[PDB]
This record gives C-alpha cells, sequence and structure tokens, in this order.
C-alpha cells in the first residue's frame, strides 16, 4: 500500500504517535515520505547484509528477524515481513519501541537529515485529524 500524506497521518494518529515521545505528528509522517515514500512495501538492502523494512524502513539488524542477518536482534520480536503489510499496526508499535531506546528519532537517518529542524507541521497540513 501507498499510503496519502493525510491518510497516514490520520492512520498515525490513531495508533497514538502524535507527541508520541514528544515528537508531533508532522516528524513521523516527514520520516515516513522520506524513508519509503509511504509505501508499507519498501526494502532496501544495507551495506551489512541487513535488510530495512516497510514504511518507517525498521532494520533487520536490531529490530524484526528475516532469517537472513546473522548475529541479528529481533527487540520488536516480530518476523520483518509483518513490517510490510497494509495494516501499519507493526510498524508503528516497533517504531515505538525504537524512539523510546533513548536516541529518540535520529534512529532514522532521513529524519535526521531531511526533518529535523524543518517545519515538519507542513507535513500535516490540510489534513482532517
Ligand atoms: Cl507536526
Ligand atoms: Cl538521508
Ligand atoms: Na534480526
Amino acid at each position: 500500500k501507498v499510503f496519502g500524506r493525510c491518510e497516514l497521518a490520520a492512520a498515525m494518529k490513531r495508533h497514538g504517535l502524535d507527541n508520541y515521545r514528544g515528537y508531533s505528528l508532522g516528524n513521523w509522517v516527514c520520516a515516513a515520505k522520506f524513508e519509503s515514500n509511504f509505501n508499507t512495501q519498501a526494502t532496501n538492502r544495507n551495506t551489512d547484509g541487513s535488510t530495512d523494512y516497510g514504511i518507517l524502513q525498521i532494520n533487520s539488524r536490531w529490530w524484526c528477524n528475516d532469517g537472513r542477518t546473522p548475529g541479528s536482534r529481533n527487540l520488536c520480536n516480530i518476523p520483518c515481513s509483518a513490517l510490510l503489510s497494509s495494516d501499519i499496526t507493526a510498524s508503528v508499535n516497533c517504531a515505538k519501541k525504537i524512539v523510546s531506546d533513548g536516541n529518540g528519532m535520529n534512529a532514522w537517518v532521513a529524519w535526521r537529515n531531511r526533518c529535523k529542524g524543518t517545519d515538519v507541521q507542513a507535513w500535516i497540513r490540510g489534513c482532517r485529524l
């Protein structure tokens, strides 16, 4: 599924991401835009052989099991394929664990490089939430 921008904003809000750990909704939409272009089926292979999955590009090195990242952890206790569903619940629940691990949203490179310090509000403007 390729979400529309307001459609994704509303789904994230329903799932408790608005102001989660002090990050307003537009941060999460911005991060999703640049990580996956709002596509739940996005995958990308990293240099270390890990892979990033789903709309928030969550890494198999630490967060999910894909059976092909030797020595990896599965901190979200999920198969990585679950991160690719049209239902974003599993991605949101796992992202909540990531952003709480001390490093906030800096875990997402695209957020750090393309969202942090910008007017993220603009990612939710015009949306009925
Ligand atoms: Cl915002
Ligand atoms: Cl980047
Ligand atoms: Na893993």
